[PDB]
């Protein structure tokens, strides 16, 4: 099962511009049988997982991007390389999102 899971659309880069994906989807964080972290993104609609990411520990910091006036948009940000994923929340109330945050970065990094 999911060590963590939430309501989340993810964005893509197209060209060179940052594009939110309109899906409906789910963030979640899963420990598979080999011990290893995946931090995921799935389709809500169609349940495709179309991203899986193998995460170590320090390797990534989930943080809100303050400068959104939704409030609601993270970043995956990779602290070696320029790698970020943004994401943005889902979850009808905004009172869990920093929960979430909070639970992402202890399950990727503790």
């Amino acid at each position: 099962k999911y060590l963590v899971e939430f309501r989340a659309g993810k964005m893509s880069l197209k060209g060179t511009t940052v594009t939110p994906d309109k899906r409906k989807g789910l963030v979640y964080i899963q420990q598979t049988d080999d011990s290893l972290i995946h931090f995921c993104w799935k389709d809500r609609t169609s349940g495709n997982v179309e991203d899986d990411l193998i995460i170590f520990p320090d390797d990534c910091e989930f943080k809100r991007v303050p400068q959104c006036p939704s409030g609601r948009v993270y970043v995956l940000k990779f602290k070696a390389g320029s790698k970020r994923l943004f994401f943005w929340m889902q979850e009808p109330k905004t009172d869990q999102d920093e929960e979430h945050c909070r639970k992402v970065n202890e399950y990727l990094n503790n």
